[PDB]
């Protein structure tokens, strides 16, 4: 349950535009990303990710080590400065942002081949389905 190595392949992503929306992104770009088939590639060594979520020219990485809060700058989504911080909260991994936007994070829940990620932004949730290839 707590392991997120793999290649995962989306299943399912609902109200992507609604949370690109809360970061800010830009609407005309909204559209192009909606259309993207996208990889996640999890690469989990004890407490040290490597996260990797490519698309055809839009990519977003973030490595860190769980407990430890990092800067991270978003330069290829909203480009904001967030102080993040992922942790275990059970077998439920948890990404909180702290910065200008409220409510800011995600969460993962891994149930064996298939990834739960959860992605918010203010009053907006983004709800994606992945099963590991
Ligand atoms: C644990 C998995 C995480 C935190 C994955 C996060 C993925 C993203 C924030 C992906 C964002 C993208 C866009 C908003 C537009 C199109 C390109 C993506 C898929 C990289």
């Amino acid at each position: 349950t707590r392991d997120a190595n793999g290649t995962w392949e989306m299943e399912s992503n609902e109200n992507f535009e609604g949370w690109m929306k809360a970061l800010d992104i830009d609407f005309a770009l909204r559209k192009i990303a909606v259309r993207l088939t996208q990889t996640l590639v999890i690469d989990q060594d004890g407490d040290n990710f490597k996260v990797k979520c490519t698309s055809t020219f839009w990519n977003y990485d973030v490595d860190f080590t769980v407990g430890v809060e990092f800067d991270e700058y978003t330069k290829s989504l909203d480009n904001r400065h967030v102080k993040a911080l992922v942790t275990w909260e059970g077998d439920v991994l948890v990404c909180v942002q702290k910065g200008e936007k409220e409510n800011r994070g995600w969460k993962k829940w891994i149930e064996g081949d298939k990834l739960y990620l959860e992605l918010t932004c203010g009053d907006q949730v983004c709800r994606q389905v992945f099963k590991k290839k």
